[PDB]
């Protein structure tokens, strides 16, 4: 009918075929459940209406079903719409040197070409504003984009190309505050500048939790939603696709294993009790600062196979410290029911627990198919990508929460350069920590031997009250 005859032909344009059950599925503006790459590009730049929500989700998750170079090629192809031939009367008019009426041509330009071309430029604008890392990783992709927007010609196009260029240059320049003063940097045995003496018991427990909270807050903020889509941090290409996310995981692994190392490598029972007691105090300050990432790193260390079995150590831990640690584990029970209720009720700033998002994203990635088949044709399951994008939205909700705490470069460097494993691998190092646990506290039939002290300085804690 008239409705399809107005649109371009399939032999000159791929984004004008009619919708059908074997190319697009849906769950006002309709929500797309699934579709082919072409139908998703068509709807990403639809002529009848703007769709900010779909544009957001598409540019966060597209890399799981389409490469950046391919997406750029597709939207340029969509922008290049062929105009219809003049009507028979208008071709007689043109062949006679007269101006044609061109009534349908003028309408097709106003109601289809101009809106689609403006929607393609909106996609380019959101792409460089919220996902510039695609262009930093691929310099060939940036020069292709700049050649395209640079050759665009038009009245309304003029303002759009200028704003896209303004963003690109501002992002290029980006590659090259608090109402209150921060509290006083606390010191215990180690004096400022004496980096050689820095360790768990020599540094102040308040300042350890403060500097780790600043470090973990900075790491949490650097992660981009795209680093988590398609489980790309578990794939072969992860150092370039998930650089910030891997630093967050590696820090959590290094710190959790460092706490375990500090515990099992302290063979004297009474000294080991003071180490555990100090790590619990460090967790108390993480609770004060609403750093749930830090609280659940300590819980992870206390629940590990080498530390959880040290019954003689936790027997000497006061009941108050025991209750603090027990309630911290309760944060994780019932699929983090208590943690989530706490996170929603607290006042900012905070560092949310990051592992729950990776867990829930991997469950969605494994529990939903990549495609949906209909009439023998495979369609990209876009709702799968939308569910993952909603979880990464929860992550962004807390990435604008800086802390009024003074940075101490020597202490920051100590926690950044943590290397408990040394030249050993994780499986081999955890085997060592468990075998060490059995040495310091043997299994029931075997007796409990005594070991010599290793710390020359005093073991008493200065506390957590500043
Ligand atoms: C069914 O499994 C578990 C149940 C748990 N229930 C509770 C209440 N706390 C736990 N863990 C906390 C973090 C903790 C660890 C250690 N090492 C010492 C103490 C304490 F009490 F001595 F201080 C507390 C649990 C860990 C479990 O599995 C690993």
């Amino acid at each position: 009918g008239e409705e399809q005859m107005r649109l371009p032909s399939a032999d000159v344009y791929r984004f004008a075929e009619p919708d059908s059950e074997e190319n697009i599925i849906f769950e006002g503006i309709p929500i797309i459940k699934a579709g082919t790459v072409i139908k998703l590009i068509e709807r990403l730049t639809y002529h009848m209406y703007a769709d900010p929500n779909f544009v957001r989700t598409f540019l966060t998750t597209y890399r799981s079903f389409c490469k950046p170079q391919e997406l750029l090629s597709l939207i340029i192809e969509r922008f290049e719409i062929p105009e219809p031939e003049p009507t028979e009367a208008d071709r007689i008019a043109i062949e006679n040197g007269d101006q044609p009426l061109s009534a349908e041509l003028k309408r097709f330009r106003k109601e289809y070409i101009q809106p689609v071309q403006l929607r393609v430029l909106n996609v380019c604008r959101h792409w460089v504003e919220h996902h510039f890392y695609d262009f930093e990783r691929d310099a060939y992709l940036l020069q292709r984009m700049e050649e395209f927007i640079g050759t665009v010609r038009g009245k309304a196009m003029k303002k759009w190309v200028e704003s896209i260029t303004k963003i690109i240059q501002r992002k290029k320049i980006a590659r090259d505050t608090f109402q209150s003063s921060p509290p006083t940097v606390e010191w215990h045995i180690s004096r400022p500048g004496h980096i050689e003496t820095f360790d768990l018991l020599t540094l102040h427990p308040i300042e350890i939790a403060r500097q780790l909270t600043l470090l973990e807050s900075d790491l949490y903020r650097a992660v981009q939603p795209s680093e988590l889509v398609g489980s790309v941090w578990t794939k072969e290409d992860k150092e370039i696709n998930s650089p910030n996310l891997l630093k967050m995981i590696r820090h959590t692994t290094n710190l959790t294993l460092w706490f375990e190392k500090c515990i099992v490598e302290t063979e004297n029972l009474e000294e080991r009790v003071a180490v555990v007691s100090r790590i619990i105090e460090i967790l108390q300050v993480f609770q004060e600062l609403n750093n749930f990432n830090g609280v659940l790193e300590v819980v992870s260390a206390m629940n590990s196979s080498p530390v959880y079995r040290l019954d003689h150590t936790f027997e000497q831990i006061p009941s108050r410290q025991k209750k603090i640690l027990e309630e911290a584990h309760e944060l994780s029970e019932d699929h983090y029911k208590k943690y989530l209720a706490k996170l929603r009720s607290i006042n900012p700033p905070c560092v949310p627990f990051f592992g729950i998002y990776l867990t829930n994203i991997l469950k969605t990635e494994e529990g939903n198919p990549e495609v949906l088949k209909r009439h023998g044709k495979e369609l990209i399951n876009f709702s799968k990508r939308r569910k993952v994008a909603e979880i990464t939205g929860e992550i962004q909700q807390y990435q604008n929460q800086p802390y009024c705490l003074r940075v101490e470069s020597d202490i920051k460097r100590f926690f950044e350069n943590l290397n408990p494993m040394g030249n050993s691998m994780e499986k081999e190092f955890t085997d060592y920590l468990f075998n060490k646990s059995l040495e310091i506290e043997p299994r029931n039939p075997k007796p409990l031997p005594r070991f010599p002290k290793k710390y020359s300085y005093p073991l008493k804690s200065p506390g957590v009250r500043p």
